């Protein structure tokens, strides 16, 4: 009834872009969506929908418990559109994002489907490549890739060590909610306190626990 529409927003708002410059597309990953909306089944339909209604694309990006990624597919596009102006690999990127992009909601490609269907040369996918906008998933097809996600994936990673240490340090591995957030963030957290809590909330790597004194984030060692 809207719901991942409503917590896509939401999370959305979290992601800092002048972190890269404006240079990506905002990113929530799956797992967040589940904070939000607990009923996995119901938020991964929802979801479903969205991609079938063109509006956002999935992203393999390969989190432990995360591995997904949520952009909109505008933001994705003017985007790269802007990171390729001007390089040699212009050309490649305007055809793919005009022709293979709208074509489905996969996550990667086939080698064959790329040449063959789309008409594709190598020297074109290589450009892609270089572009940022595919990576090698198997010995025959490539994944869809965000230009510049590498630098999202390493400060991810970190923020979350960060965050679950901050739960790990307390009394009986437990923190509640109000006090996570309120503290000062680690200077390895670029990304927020707040958007790296529902990762861990959704990808069950605490406990969110209801209490009279609110929610309490529990390491989840029983």
């Amino acid at each position: 009834p809207g719901s991942a529409r409503a917590a896509v927003s939401e999370l959305m708002q979290l992601f800092p872009r002048g972190l890269f410059e404006d240079a990506l597309p905002p990113i929530v990953l799956r797992s967040q969506v589940y904070s939000l909306v607990p009923d996995r089944t119901v938020a991964d339909r929802q979801l479903k929908e969205l991609q079938e209604q063109g509006e956002i694309r999935i992203v393999q990006l390969g989190f432990d418990l995360d591995a997904h990624g949520i952009i909109f597919t505008e933001d994705y596009r003017t985007r790269v559109l802007k990171a390729s102006d001007g390089r040699p690999y212009a050309g490649a990127v305007q055809k793919f994002l005009a022709s293979v992009l709208p074509a489905s909601g996969d996550l990667s490609f086939q080698q064959d489907q790329m040449t063959q269907t789309f008409g594709f040369r190598d020297s074109e996918i290589t450009h892609l490549v270089n572009a940022g906008v595919l990576t090698v998933r198997d010995a025959g097809s490539w994944w869809l890739a965000v230009p510049g996600a590498g630098r999202f994936i390493k400060y991810f990673v970190k923020g979350r060590q960060a965050v679950l240490s901050m739960v790990r340090k307390a009394k009986y591995r437990e923190l509640l909610l109000s006090e996570l957030l309120g503290r000062r963030a680690p200077v390895v957290v670029r990304l927020g306190l707040t958007y790296h809590v529902h990762d861990l909330i959704g990808a069950q790597l605490v406990d969110s626990i209801s209490t009279t004194s609110g929610t309490l984030l529990r390491l989840p060692e029983t």
